[PDB]
DNA sequence: TTCAAAAGAAGCGGAGCTTC
């Protein structure tokens, strides 16, 4: 232990002692850090490295000097260079104002003059940065190492920051902005995904400029240091950034967006760097010059990603054996430019893609407000993928003189839910226009003979891009649909391709052509299907066409199906398997695939089933209040509305109402997921509002081109057959928005119950300013809720099983009961430990726990079991970083503001998250593994998370494997997992040792309504034990009907498209059977393991 | 209570209560 000695020989005038049990002042960076044994950073030990690694980047011969290797990424090349040396000399700048900063610190309230007498100004949350400063005649200067390398951070984190952020969802921003999700104002959602809160700005600052410091914390040291100096440093230079206008810094008042929330927030944006910034060719030298083992680069050749050892943002679980061999085999995958249509994209240009797929240049009086904050997210989302692409396009084009041979790999990580997610905002992954242009599929085809199978395959993948359900007819059916779409509506748009693929030019009315000829089938992919069949047109040798176009396998239904298999515990129902075979599970039917299915057997999947069950819940919903006028009235008005409004909801002449699957997708998947019915009903609002708010630009559009045009043609013209047809649709619209904001439906003792508001929608529209807000909202919300939402619920769960509704309650229950658990005594023995500390005359209070002291208290916890473990999966559901821990500012910036709050790594409640993390982990999560490791794993795929491209040469086989990869995970038992977890945990549980509050919370989960209240921890003890019971019998259940499932002759087609499934070969032959006899015989065969077992 | 990442600002004083 001379590491004392060590880290004091590099920073030996840093002002105060090391020592923690000193008398005066102690320097807290050195009891905090400690030198590594092996280095990290290349400026440890460097006196002035701004200076240094400007020198670096001033030349090839430098750079490779210094970085120590024999050659430099080709991309640094001379305008790059000079680029650099601009960026270094703004990072002088950004020192200075850093310096300036201090230095006015350091002045005021004579903060300076008293540390130097000995108050320990740098233990205070605003003073940190004092443990980095030395003495300087009568005041203090920074440390001009750790400052300047500490601005090479920020510089890095400048250039790439916004690259790496979050997607914002509607739940993250009603989080941030403390606004109910449902009453969430257009935009700003668009407006928070825009920016980065403080704690995201902070936090990214700070870890960068950790690991560019090159040190290691002291396990020893108390973490309101080792997180709180270079988070000190990092909201100074966040404050330095806003000062110079590289970032711009808004404070969102709330309250003008709610009355009654008094919350002020920061948004934080960086300034954005010109499209055809040289430096953009290569934003990460400073990066890959400072560490020794970069993050932020991209990997060429055989430059291969390192695989991560934990799980993504949970330290604490460790990425299984088989979880790490799956990201090495994706990290492994070659992706490629396709140089088509990066020309294609470069030719149309972004302004023209921009017309093409976003909205192209808003004219800001022809568009309702809301709508146009709408149109720009949308403009926004189609600009950064491009800009992004072209980034990347001229990082590779540096690489070698063909750019569509320079290899490209991806580093991926698990997340919490065992989806193996690639990493980045803006890769093929998760940026559609991206998806088209750096591809791993490959193959070359025989498209000499339109009879090929290779032409087959050709034309699967064109159809699939054209959004013809590939899936739903045979691959005979699906040609003809093809060939007649590709002969009749696309034609003019082929023309136009084959020109293109001739002399390399577009005709100025490019955009035109394009959006006619696809009209609705019109996206990224269907571009890429035109762009593909043009250059077959014009290829010289068609025996040897070489294409990436790529068939997806993608599940059906995917999530309830897996649940529906995966979770369901109890005897077999002839329900249960016609709507499995729905998701492609087929039974006693050899070699059946998805495509006959729906052709020939059942044209319904499990999203129109429980749409057909909705209708059957709301006929009994209106057989109930037959008589009563007003409420029928009142549901007719919001099915009238949403007519109105929404595709997938129609009404005939005689009232006949009609229904597609498109409705329920979400409202399904969310509600097994333990959505309440309230998000649902809001979400589905939203989808009104958002159509009569784009509705309403049409109105000033068409009342621009014509200002003698009626409202109701205005509005409805282009929706109506006649002039007196459009006044019908207008009053109808009027007489709906009236009824619904005025009256609402409240469930009164079981029955439902109109009552007024008081606040209806009055009043003459202006499309410019028509916003429906607040009061109005809830109560569209309300009728929603009552009446069209409620019923669909019925629906659902009669579709997918009243026995998986029964397993998800259970294991919600538990994961939840467990959570309570673990988050109250983490918190319990964390103010044990402060009360402890107290006592201690070298601590002060907000130096808080060192991270030794929240590692015995996390071990402390092993024996409640809080990891489920699958065997070849790893989750940890409660697993969180929050700021109730700690309650406490882990640091501000020198003006007292910034104040970043200090986080811990700590479990919080689950709440209904054990659902979606095990659902979704042991389903989709489990195919994808199975898929990437097992024997004969399909190369060149890009799977994503339960959809998977596959090159034209390999779509039989990889689809197969797919499908036996379904299978595979259909052996799993997630209830059994967790039931194991929740057993330990009940062995060593002391209910009376937690909270009231933790009780009150198990209490919700455990008991119902009623018999809570005087609860005593003896009643919620038991309570939770029955649980453990309940999940044990289901847990039993389901392993025995898998076991009764893989004896019976099986075809699986949930990966569908090709038409390539999994047979598993079962010896009992339950053809020529209905689903009761199947049932039956199922039930059988239950009941002789059962026996088998209870012996 | 769907899930895949959290997340108010700022005066005064030197933490943490207070007000917007
Ligand atoms: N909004 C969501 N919330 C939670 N999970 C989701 C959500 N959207 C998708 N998923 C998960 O990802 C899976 C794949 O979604 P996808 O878009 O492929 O739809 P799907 O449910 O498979 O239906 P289909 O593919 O037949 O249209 C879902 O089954 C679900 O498990
Ligand atoms: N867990 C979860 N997965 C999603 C969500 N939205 C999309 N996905 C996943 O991402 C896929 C979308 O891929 P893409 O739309 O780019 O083709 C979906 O099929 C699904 O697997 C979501 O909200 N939650
Ligand atoms: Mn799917
Ligand atoms: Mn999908």
């Amino acid at each position: 232990e001379e590491l004392k000695e060590g880290i004091d020989a590099v920073y030996p005038s840093l002002v105060g002692t090391a020592d923690s049990k000193a008398e005066g002042i102690k320097n807290y960076f050195k009891l905090s850090f400690t030198l590594p044994e092996e280095q990290k950073s290349r400026t440890v030990g460097s006196e002035a490295p701004l200076k240094d690694v400007a020198q670096a980047l001033s030349s090839r011969a430098r750079y490779e000097l210094f970085t120590e290797k024999e050659t430099a990424n080709p991309a640094f090349n001379g305008e790059v260079i000079k680029r650099y040396k601009e960026l270094m000399e703004h990072g002088e700048g950004i020192a200075d104002i850093l310096r300036s900063r201090l230095a006015k610190f350091l002045n005021t309230k004579d903060v300076g003059k008293r540390f130097a007498q000995g108050t320990e100004a740098n233990r205070w949350v605003g003073g940190k940065l004092l443990n980095i400063v030395e003495q300087d005649g009568d005041t203090f200067k920074y440390n001009e190492q750790l400052l300047q390398t500490a601005v090479l951070a920020g510089l890095q984190w400048r250039l790439t920051a916004t690259s790496n952020t979050a997607i914002k969802d509607a739940k993250d921003v009603a989080a941030i902005t403390g606004i109910d999700q449902a009453l969430l104002p257009e935009g700003l959602v668009e407006q928070f995904d825009t920016g980065m809160t403080l704690t995201e700005a902070v936090s990214s600052l700070a870890q960068k400029i950790e690991s560019y410091w090159g040190l290691s914390r002291n396990p020893n040291a108390p973490l309101g240091y080792t997180k709180g100096i270079p988070t000190a440093m990092a909201a100074e230079i966040l404050a330095a950034f806003v000062e110079s206008t590289d970032v711009v810094e808004n404070i969102v008042d709330m309250s003008e967006i709610d009355p009654d929330n008094k919350k002020t927030i920061g948004l934080y944006t960086i300034t954005e760097l010109d499209s055809f910034d040289p430096i953009n060719s290569f934003p990460t030298a400073i990066e890959e010059a400072v560490l020794v083992n970069p993050t932020e680069k991209m990997f060429f050749g055989d430059d291969i990603p390192p695989v991560a050892n934990t799980q993504l943002r949970n330290p604490a679980v460790r990425n299984t054996p088989e979880q790490k061999a799956a990201l090495k085999a994706e990290q492994a995958t070659e992706f490629y430019v396709h140089t088509p249509m990066v020309q294609f994209y470069e030719t149309l240009g972004k302004d023209r893609i921009l017309e093409l797929m976003g909205a192209g240049t808003l004219n800001k009086e022809l568009l309702n407000d809301n709508h146009a904050k709408s149109l720009e997210g949308k403009n926004r989302s189609v600009e950064d993928s491009y800009n992004q692409l072209f980034s990347v396009i001229e990082q590779v084009r540096a690489q070698s003189e063909d750019i569509s041979t320079v290899p490209i790999h991806y580093a991926y990580n698990m997340t919490r839910v065992g989806r193996m997610q690639m990493l980045g905002k803006y890769n093929p992954q998760s940026a559609k226009l991206v998806r088209e242009a750096i591809l791993p599929t490959k193959a070359t085809l025989d498209l000499s003979n339109q009879n090929n199978e290779d032409f087959s395959a050709f034309q699967l993948g064109l159809a699939q891009a054209l959004d013809i359900k590939v899936h739903t007819m045979t691959r005979e059916v699906m040609s003809d649909e093809l060939t007649k779409l590709l002969e009749g509506n696309l034609k003019p748009a082929i023309d136009m391709m084959v020109e293109f693929n001739t002399t390399g030019s577009l005709p100025e009315n490019a955009v035109d052509v394009l959006n006619t000829a696809l009209g609705d089938r019109k996206s990224f992919v269907a571009l890429m299907a035109l762009m593909e069949y043009s250059r077959y047109l014009v290829a010289e040798d068609k025996s040897a066409f070489v294409t990436p176009l790529y068939v997806e396998a993608d599940g059906v239904t995917n999530g309830p199906i897996n649940a529906m298999m995966l979770m369901t515990g109890g005897l077999f129902t002839p329900d249960w398997i016609r709507n499995i075979a729905k998701g492609g599970l087929f039974i006693g039917s050899p070699n059946k695939t998805m495509n006959e299915h729906r052709s020939t057997a059942d044209n319904n999947d499990l999203y129109q089933a429980s749409t057909n069950a909705l209708m059957e819940s709301l006929g009994k919903l209106r057989s109930n209040y037959a008589s009563n006028m007003p409420i029928q009235s009142q549901i007719d008005s919001l099915l009238s509305l949403m007519d109105l409004f929404l595709p997938d909801i129609n009404l005939g002449e005689n009232g006949a109402l009609e229904l597609k699957r498109g409705i329920a997708k979400n409202p399904l998947t969310i509600t097994i997921y333990g959505s309440g019915a309230r998000g649902i009903a809001g979400k589905l609002v939203s989808s009104v509002t958002d159509a009569i708010y784009e509705r309403m630009s049409d109105v000033l559009k068409a009342r621009a081109k014509d200002p003698n045009i009626s409202a109701a043609m205005a509005m409805f013209g282009k929706q109506a057959a006649s002039e007196a047809h459009a006044e019908e649709l207008l009053a109808r619209f009027l007489k709906d928005m009236e009824t619904l904001t005025s009256t609402v439906p409240v469930k009164r003792k079981g029955v439902l119950e109109l009552q007024s508001t008081g606040t209806g929608a009055k009043g003459k529209i202006n499309p410019k300013t028509y916003t429906i807000k607040g009061e109005q909202l809830k109560a569209l919300q309300e009728n929603m809720l009552h009446f069209f939402v409620e019923p669909l619920r019925n629906g659902i769960t009669q579709t997918v099983g009243e026995s998986l509704v029964y397993s998800t309650e259970q294991l919600q229950k538990a994961t939840q009961i467990q959570s309570v658990v673990l988050e109250d005594m983490f918190k319990q023995r964390v103010q044990e430990k402060l009360a402890e500390k107290a006592k201690d005359p070298t601590w002060k209070k907000g130096d808080f726990l060192t991270q030794k002291e929240l590692n015995d208290i996390q071990a402390s916890l092993n024996n409640l079991a809080p990891m489920i473990e699958t065997g070849s999966q790893t989750f940890y559901i409660a697993g969180s970083e929050n700021a109730e821990v700690a309650n406490q500012v882990l640091a501000t910036n020198l003006d007292d503001r910034m104040r970043v709050p200090m986080s811990i790594y700590a479990p919080a409640q689950a709440g209904v998250a054990g659902i979606p993390f095990m659902t979704i982990g042991t389903g989709d999560g489990m195919m994808m593994q199975t898929l990437s490791t097992m024997k004969g794993a399909p190369k060149n795929t890009l799977k994503i998370f339960d959809g998977m491209n596959i090159g034209l040469n390999d779509i039989t086989d990889a689809s197969r494997k797919a499908n036996e990869a379904v299978y595979t995970s259909w052996q799993g038992n997630p209830i059994k997992n967790v039931y194991e977890s929740y057993a330990k945990f009940m062995k060593n549980v002391d209910f009376s040792k937690l909270s009231p509050e933790a009780l009150e919370a198990i209490g919700k989960s455990a008991l119902e309504y009623d018999q809570r209240e005087n609860a005593t921890v003896d009643d919620i003890a038991n309570a939770a034990s029955l649980i453990e019971r309940n999940l044990r019998n289901i847990a039993l259940g389901v392993d025995i009907r898998h076991k009764v499932l893989d004896k019976v002759n099986l075809s699986i087609d949930q990966m569908a498209a090709v038409g390539a499934p999994y047979q598993n070969n079962g010896k009992i032959d339950l053809s020529n059977m209905t689903p009761e006899q199947q049932a039956d015989e199922l039930n059988k065969l239950f009941r002789e393991e059962l026996e088998a077992r209870k012996q």
